């Protein structure tokens, strides 16, 4: 019901002034000022947010909305068929419209991710913005300011005009870049140089406590190496400068969100201080950084929408996210954020997920999972393994691994997926506007690296129900299962003594015995068990992770079922599970006769 | 009954005291042999006087007495080997430290077992005298001398006998010894004074009040155990059904016929098992292990009450009546 945005000039400047001082209530106070055009005027609250691929704009957290034209309140009417659109009537001869409101950010995780704490805050300008309908967002010149808690430091890719006391005024910027230029602020801050030169890269760290900022030299070097390895892959940087934003916290809501010249990232307080325990999540900065090339600069044409209030088409997210998931893990190994053994066991877990952990592939394609952002909005799902769940990430990753192996085979290892990366994202160094692409562009660039029917290859994997893990064998390794723990599973389990048993009993458990996941058609599923039931005892003994694992091993090769005493709501029963395969965890093993292209792929350049 | 109990001791215990208990200083041992008078008859008068004074209703006092009677009819299997007299040694033996089986080791039964004997003494005094004398006459004769005197006036066993004989001639020495040195019934005073101990599924008023608010489950006369609302067993009756399933205090009843434990859940299952041949299935936690036991108990919920014997004179109500 809101008129379509037009690629026409916007006269004047959209001023967005935010007071971010009410940490106790977690309220962002907002004033938006813009020229007022006589007649009906519709203002938009951003709905579809770039990088979320879904209508995540928190419309019901916009409160206290009062709109004044030249100082006189004008009543507003919401469009009942577009609840993000507010309509007012501007009198003839008017000059200026001011909208004031408050963004009531989450006071608990049940409302969304927390954005204010006693020590830090995360300002996402889309949550504090109203903008006129009828214009391509990039045509609206904007200028933002923020009043910070007293004395706090801040970081953002957006250039500062002046700080007066605790009020930071930024230089004017196009409105789409404003939304794409989030800010972290906090009292415990460290700025770390990752790459000097004409297109510099910095790491901005905020923490709950100052002791978490003590990054050691080798740990900083791994982040600096990430930047160096991206240069080798792409040969260009799509920014004039880049600002990593990293929150080390137990209070701010978790985040990984890419932008052209920055990314919003969260880690635990021990990101640096316990480097060897916090490794499984360290592909995060590599992942989001890669999006500066793959997602921000190059974007699918159906995803690159003209404003924030028309729907996004996610059809090509298996490139956007899929190949970024691939490069995040590859680049973690190439830079030293991960060890080679860590990256290899992680890849083994991905391969196992599609060989045995995704029975839903029998009926649903990876391509259809590009609709999961809008279908589910990351709300809880009963069977991620059977409904599927954004597999354009990891399923896409496996496809790109096979693409790499095929490029090598076609060219006697003279070309690889690195050549696609440079060809598709390496043009136009320094540009950070949007360069759209279609499916045919992907095929054409791949064909330019090595001639082959890439259109049929891509569609057969993304529209099919068959194996996605062919890149493992083609690049010289084989997926196996044994009772040796997977490094990723072990690290993810060991803090609370949880039990991941996907490939043995077909479920995962918390240390409490509560079932946290059940594999469709697996042994636990076939006993009627669901997530939320509790394993009370194993063969009569009070549950623990060691107890149930010992029982699985004890049942290997026998005919005596494992007796699980189960609590289902307010009832207790004993189920007999005839599982005798023992503990099974995925790993990769070399195929001795074939060249090891996998290790070449994961090797630093 | 607390203030009635301790007040009665001003007469029975402080003023009149057994000679072996009335020691010359605080640092030579006390002889407790006569505590079934000191505490036993005071336990008796504490409850009687609660009814006479209105601290308790008559219905409350009657259900309390029913619980005492049931305790010695069915709740004290230890009487098969231990006498009430020997429990006067429990203060020094145990110092009220925790014991596994109050019902089998016995536990200061000179209180409530003594109370039951004194009820029977009352009934016998009435029977010997065509209801012209009662235990009230022993109270006045034994403790009613020397108004205003609060020095200690010691007594021996023979003094108890002679004063009882003065109320109504009878071989009181053999009577007292037969009850305090015996292993047989102590509840004869109930029927002699016109009532009968019965059990049914109607809650005992004392048990109900003691159960309430915390949602506990006293099941002594059905499953032979008591439980907290959590399912933790708080008591087990020797040779009862729970005992015969190997259960001990501290074990936990996790489920009843598969349903998560509650006091209502286990009570409903007991009622559902009344008159059938389907055992009650209890899921039990014993330390860190779980097992299911089958209890073949089909008597239903059983709580003690007193009921009139219609043909007999109601002396019990006279005893509990305000004077
Ligand atoms: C902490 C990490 C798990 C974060 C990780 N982030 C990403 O993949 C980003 O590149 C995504 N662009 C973040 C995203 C995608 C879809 C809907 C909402 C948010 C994610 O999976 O959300
Ligand atoms: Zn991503
Ligand atoms: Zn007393």
């Amino acid at each position: 019901a809101t008129a379509a945005p037009q690629d026409v000039p916007f006269e004047g400047t959209l001023k967005i002034d935010v007071d971010a001082t009410d940490l106790q209530h977690r309220i962002f106070k907002v004033k938006t000022t813009m020229p007022a055009t006589p007649g009906p005027m519709t203002l938009l609250y951003p709905q579809w947010i770039p990088g979320n691929h879904s209508p995540t704009g928190p419309i019901d957290k916009l409160a206290g909305l009062v709109i004044k034209v030249d100082g006189k309140v004008v009543p507003w009417t919401r469009d009942q068929f577009d609840v993000y659109a507010f309509k007012v009537d501007v009198p003839q001869g008017a000059s200026e419209l001011v909208a004031e409101f408050k963004f009531l950010s989450p006071q608990a995780s049940s409302q969304g991710r927390v954005m204010m704490t006693p020590e830090m805050l995360n300002l996402q300008w889309n949550t504090t913005a109203l903008y006129p309908a009828g214009y391509f967002a990039r045509n609206i010149k904007a200028q933002a300011s923020v009043t910070l808690p007293a004395g706090w430091s801040y970081a953002t890719a957006m250039e500062t005009e002046r700080r007066v006391g605790d009020t930071v005024t930024f230089k004017p910027i196009d409105f789409d870049d404003l939304v794409d230029s989030p800010m972290f602020a906090g009292k415990y801050y460290k700025r770390v140089e990752l790459s000097a030169g004409k297109q510099p890269v910095y790491l901005n760290v905020f923490a709950d406590e100052a002791k978490s900022l003590d990054a050691k030299p080798e740990q900083i070097k791994a982040h600096a190496a990430l930047v160096q390895q991206m240069d080798k892959l792409y040969g260009a940087r799509h920014f004039d400068h880049y600002e990593f934003l990293l929150a080390l916290t137990k209070k701010l809501g978790g985040i990984g969100l890419e932008h052209h010249r920055s990314s919003e990232n969260s880690g635990a307080p021990n990101y640096f201080t316990e480097w060897d325990k916090s490794w499984t999540g360290r592909d995060l900065l590599a992942h989001e950084f890669n999006h500066s090339w793959n997602g921000k600069y190059r974007r699918g044409a159906d995803l690159a929408t003209p404003n924030f209030n028309v729907p996004m088409g996610d059809s090509l997210l298996w490139l956007y996210e899929g190949q970024t998931q691939f490069w995040g893990e590859v680049m973690s190994a190439r830079s030293g954020l991960w060890t080679q053994e860590q990256a290899r066991d992680m890849l083994a877990g991905v391969a196992a997920q599609y060989e045995r952990g995704r029975p839903g592939m029998a009926w649903r394609t990876v391509q259809d999972t590009t609709n999961d952002p809008t279908m589910s909005m990351r709300r809880p799902k009963a069977y991620r393994n059977y409904q599927m769940s954004e597999d354009y990430y990891s399923g896409g990753q496996m496809m790109w691994l096979e693409v790499d192996s095929k490029l090598r085979a076609l060219t006697n290892n003279k070309r690889s997926i690195d050549d696609f990366g440079k060809a598709f994202f390496g043009m136009k160094n320094g540009d950070w506007d949007v360069n759209p692409y279609t499916f045919d562009d992907i095929v054409s660039t791949l064909n330019g690296v090595a001639a082959f029917d890439w259109a049929s290859f891509l569609r057969s994997r993304m529209d099919g129900h068959g194996s996605l893990i062919g890149g493992i064998e083609a690049n010289g390794w084989k997926l196996v299962y044994n009772d040796e723990p997977n490094l990723a599973t072990k690290t993810d389990e060991s803090d609370d003594k949880d039990a991941s048993l996907t490939y043995s009993l077909g479920m995962s458990l918390k240390a409490s015995g509560d079932i946290s996941d059940v594999l469709w058609d697996g042994p636990a599923f076939n006993a009627g068990l669901i997530t939320g039931n509790t394993i009370v005892a194993v063969n009569g003994r009070a549950f623990s992770s060691d107890v149930i694992k010992d029982a699985i091993t004890a049942a290997k090769g026998t005919t005596v079922p494992i007796e699980l005493l189960v609590k289902r709501l307010d009832r207790y029963d004993t189920v007999r599970i005839d599982y005798h395969g023992g503990l099974l965890y995925p790993h990769l093993e070399r195929i001795a006769g074939k060249p090891d292209r996998l290790s070449e792929l994961y090797k630093a350049r």
